[PDB]
């Protein structure tokens, strides 16, 4: 009946690695439930990467299309975030096989993404890293936004922020112009993503040049796309934030829903997960491990032994209060 620690988990598999986290599939023994667990060595964060992740995960959790936080704990060397295991692959891989999605399919995904982004936004958070490989699919085919490492988390009314970041292909013109910006940059990114889903290529097709393309060149809509598909791509991919779909100060989200491209969507049904996804993820392997790279799943299921020369220099006071258990 004590607060959670490593001791309470079976390590099942290594499933992922990013710049910060080693990501493992784990099982909470006493409940037999499985989770992903992000393992971040303290030597990486000895700054407030930590608080932002923790808050975003929290502010999220229990929303249908965002990866939620089960619990956080620490050891002497590491932080651990225990989170929902999402095992249906990701839009990236999915675009590779499909090459190009039907407009109906892209509508479904962009609806679920839109709901997720709006929800984030109404809690003062700019996602800032929407891209195909940050849209996971759960086992049933519903999306979940992942990777909150880029998020900004404290935007009150209009209020703005300033940091140049994001993934090159998805970076809004505001940011590229070095403007102050709000939520607008997420809707731009959704435009790029939707274009990718329906056209099967980036709308931008040297990183210095890419930024020149984004800023100064007209976007070519592929001729085979419906009028509604063209309209919505043109609206989200407006270079002017003020004029961009979803970006109007008070009715942003309302406009998105009211856009003809979306006329078929029952938003309340979508938000409740009562729309049947257009695609059912294949779940092969134990716990669907086959949807993860084998370079990860073939790793030994362990944490790398600590190194005292490093571990002794960690200021442990920096992580007081890290511990968390969700309140559901
Ligand atoms: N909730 C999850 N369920 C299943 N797999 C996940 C989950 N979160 C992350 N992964 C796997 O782990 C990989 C690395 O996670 P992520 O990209 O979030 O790492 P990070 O180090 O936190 O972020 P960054 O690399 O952006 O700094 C993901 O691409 C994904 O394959």
């Amino acid at each position: 009946m004590d607060p959670l620690g490593l001791q309470d988990f079976d390590l099942l598999r290594v499933i992922g690695r990013g710049s910060y986290a080693k990501v493992l599939l784990v099982r909470l023994k006493k409940t037999d439930r499985i989770y992903a667990m992000k393992v971040v060595k303290k030597e990486l964060v000895n700054i407030d990467w930590v608080q932002t992740e923790k808050h975003v995960f929290e502010q999220a959790s229990n929303h249908p299309f965002l990866v939620g936080l089960h619990s956080c704990f620490q050891t002497e060397s590491r932080l651990f975030f225990v989170i929902e295991y999402v095992n249906g692959g990701d839009l990236m891989f999915h675009m590779q096989r499909q090459r190009k999605l039907p407009e109906e399919h892209a509508r479904f995904y962009s609806a679920e993404i839109s709901l997720a982004l709006n929800y984030l936004h109404e809690r003062g958070i700019i996602y800032r890293d929407l891209k195909l490989d940050n849209v996971l699919l759960d086992s049933e085919g519903h999306i979940k936004l992942t990777d909150y490492g880029m998020c900004k988390e404290g935007l009150r009314p209009g209020d703005t922020t300033s940091t140049f970041c994001g993934t090159p292909n998805y970076i809004a013109p505001e940011i590229l112009r070095g403007e102050d910006y709000g939520f607008s940059v997420d809707w731009w990114a959704l435009g790029v993503l939707m274009f990718e889903m329906m056209a099967g290529r980036s709308p931008f097709d040297t990183e210095d040049y890419l930024f020149q393309v984004i800023l100064e060149k007209q976007i070519r809509i592929p001729r085979s796309l419906s009028v509604k598909a063209a309209s919505v791509l043109k609206s989200f991919l407006n270079k002017d934030p003020k004029e961009r779909l979803g970006c109007h100060p008070q009715t942003g989200f309302a406009d998105i829903q009211g856009h003809p491209f979306f006329r078929n969507v029952d938003w309340d049904m979508m938000e409740q997960k009562q729309v049947v996804p257009p695609f059912k993820p294949n779940i092969s392997g134990e716990f669907g491990l086959d949807n993860f790279d084998s370079q990860f799943t073939n790793e030994p299921v362990q944490l790398t032994p600590d190194d005292d020369d490093i571990v002794r220099k960690i200021d442990q006071s920096e992580f007081e209060g890290f511990e968390y258990i969700n309140p559901l």
